[PDB]
C-alpha cells in the first residue's frame, strides 16, 4: 500500500479535486494500492464521492504554511508516516497573516525537513498556488519562487517535484468562487488534472 497525505488548507478541505484524483487513480489501477492518510476525513456534501474513496486529507480550512511548518506537521507525519505528500499551502500566509513570499518558502523549507526527518524517502508535490480573483502579487512572488526552491531542495533519495495549479499554467478567474481565494467545480478539475498524473506517477514509484 502506498500512504499519501494530501496537506493543505481550505483548498484541501472544501473541494472536490481529492474525489476527482481518486477517479483519476482508480481508472489507473491504483484503487487497492493507495491510502489517503491525515487527521481529517470531511468532504462536502455537493462533491461527487466516488465509489471506494477515501476521504483521509490533511487539509485545514485557514490554515497557515507559517503555523503548520512549526507547530504541526511533524505530528501529522509521524501519526501517518506517509511515503508521499502533496501540498498547497501559503494563501493564508498572504491573506490572512499578511506574510511575505520568503516568509512562505522559509515555512516550505521547514516543512520539507520535518517531512524527510520522518521518512528519509518521501516524494513530494509542492503546488503552485491558485491565483486569487485580484491576482495577489504575493502569492504570484510564492509562485515565481517554487521552481528555485525545488531546484535547491530536491534529492534523488527524497525527489520533489511541481503541480503547476498556477494562474501560468491556465487557472482562470471563472474558476474561482466569488469570494475570489476557493476554487469552484472548473477549479477543481483544473487542479485535479494538474495534481493527479504527478500524484500517479509517484505511487507507481513507490510501487
Ligand atoms: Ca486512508
Ligand atoms: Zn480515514
Amino acid at each position: 500500500m502506498v500512504k499519501v497525505m494530501l496537506l493543505g488548507d481550505a483548498i484541501t478541505e472544501i473541494t472536490c479535486w481529492r474525489p476527482l484524483v481518486w477517479e483519476q487513480i482508480t481508472s489507473a489501477g491504483l484503487a487497492g494500492s493507495v491510502d489517503f492518510v491525515g487527521s481529517m476525513n470531511d468532504l462536502q456534501p455537493n462533491c461527487s464521492r466516488p465509489q471506494g474513496f477515501d476521504p483521509d486529507h490533511e487539509g485545514h480550512s485557514g490554515w497557515q504554511a507559517y503555523d503548520i511548518a512549526r507547530n504541526n506537521i511533524a505530528g501529522w507525519v509521524q501519526n501517518t508516516k506517509p511515503d508521499i505528500v502533496q501540498f498547497m499551502l501559503g494563501t493564508n500566509d498572504v491573506n490572512i497573516g499578511h506574510r511575505n513570499a520568503d516568509s512562505i518558502i522559509g515555512s516550505y523549507t521547514i516543512m520539507l525537513n520535518a517531512m524527510r526527518a520522518a521518512n528519509p524517502r518521501v516524494k513530494v508535490i509542492v503546488d503552485k498556488i491558485i491565483p486569487t480573483s485580484w491576482s495577489d502579487a504575493t502569492i504570484e512572488a510564492v509562485n515565481t519562487a517554487i521552481p528555485g526552491w525545488v531546484q535547491q531542495q530536491t534529492t534523488a533519495e527524497s525527489p520533489v517535484v511541481i503541480a503547476d495549479c498556477s494562474r501560468a499554467a491556465g487557472f482562470t478567474n471563472d474558476m474561482l468562487r466569488d469570494d475570489g481565494v476557493h476554487p469552484n467545480s472548473k477549479g477543481d478539475q483544473f487542479i485535479a488534472g494538474q495534481i493527479g498524473p504527478k500524484l500517479i506517477q509517484l505511487i507507481k514509484d513507490v510501487s
